[PDB]
């Protein structure tokens, strides 16, 4: 019964990640969009004093996403929602039960979080060299079951964590988008084609298959274009060696 | 019933989460030092491919730590752990039961990893300004409810994850430890003993007066003599800006 709504933007993968969980639990939600990297609006503080997005607020009177009201609860930091997620919907089972499994949905997105999204953010908004990323890369992919299957087997929020930073790589190097260099585009490209990263290809397929996916992504086209609204990815920029 | 090991070092904040938690379930376990900066094992890889500590093994037979068995669960990074503890332990009550409760230990988990962690490893083995630092635990803080208690109210994993690395600033500070300058170090000694912190003061004796941190403490001196053997902490070596 209690309210949640969800501060969001297209570009941001953060934000991505709650909508997926959302969508995976049945959720009944408002997402309300925010300008946050260019026009700020004056109250945004208000539900996320940090000023990044996502932010959620979760009960108190239903009020417009631009008027939030004192008496919500205000939940920071996209990880921390994905758990409240599969703590407020149990029968959705967004974990699994298991402790082993559920450990290793938890290990999974420890991975990613601290050898591979500094990785991207380096690449990314940097241009430092690739060779690290498609390294910490293969070590997330090896965290996956070879045979098939999602981070923990079943799906869950580890996979709503991850897929929407994988889920935008090959869009953004398709379009050039990143400080990387031509040379490390191409050489990302052909590394992420190869049969090497075969299996990250099979978990993107796996995950971008899902509804929870098609009804939260604008299509790859749409979202480039809201990538290059972000100021850091600096469209039309690249650093050399 | 299946036993735990945790691999372990004491100069480590990261395995000294998981032995905090481990006391506050009540479990048995067995902890195994590891020389992981100077002389890791030939078979340490076979409990942590990732050449980290603390490593885990759960289940399997019972065999001696250094001849970690292939059928015990190998579960990898000091979080995953933590919610793996509150998992198997929930007697032991390790989070909230309450949705908005747990999200408030998952945030302020995530805020101490994205805001906090990164500023006292460069600061402490970089030798990068303090001011940061202290912008980032003067945020923190204010995440703690400000008429006492813990990070979600009652002690949770969240206080596990955060504590270690909170009591040793302290001590490694009146040390000398760090590559940071003389002129920062004055600065921190001065901002932690200012009213600007003494939140966080007695959030950090709160937490230390547990028998939880006693019994995974080697003490202040011991602990300072374990983080002079950590290379990356090279005597004699300062960083100015
Ligand atoms: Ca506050």
């Amino acid at each position: 019964t209690k309210q949640i709504t969800l501060y969001t933007a297209t570009f941001s993968p953060y934000a991505h990640r709650v909508r997926i969980a959302l969508e995976e639990a049945g959720a009944e939600y408002t997402t309300y969009d925010v300008d946050i990297l260019r026009n700020m609006p004056d109250w945004f503080p208000l539900v996320n004093p940090l000023k990044k997005i996502p932010a959620m607020t979760f009960g108190g009177p239903e009020v417009p996403p631009d008027q939030p009201s004192p008496e919500s609860a205000k939940i920071a930091e996209s990880l921390a929602m994905l758990e409240f997620i599969a703590d407020l919907f149990p029968d959705a089972k967004l974990l699994p039960t298991d402790p082993v499994l559920r450990a290793r949905a938890r290990t999974f997105m420890a991975l990613y979080e601290n050898y591979v999204n500094g990785q991207f953010r380096d690449v990314w908004f940097l241009g430092t060299p690739a060779d690290p990323l498609l390294q910490a890369l293969e070590m997330l992919q090896g965290a996956l079951p070879p045979d098939g299957g999602f981070a923990a087997g079943e799906w869950s929020i580890a996979d709503a964590a991850v897929i929407p930073f994988l889920a935008r790589m090959f869009p953004y190097l398709e379009a050039g988008l990143g400080l990387y260099s031509k040379e490390d585009g191409v050489k990302m490209r052909k590394a992420m084609a190869s049969e090497r990263f075969a299996r990250i290809r099979q978990y993107v397929r796996d995950c971008r298959a899902r509804p929870s996916f098609a009804n939260t992504w604008a299509g790859d086209a749409e979202q480039v274009e809201a990538a290059k609204t972000v100021p850091m990815l600096r469209v039309g920029e690249h650093h050399h060696h």
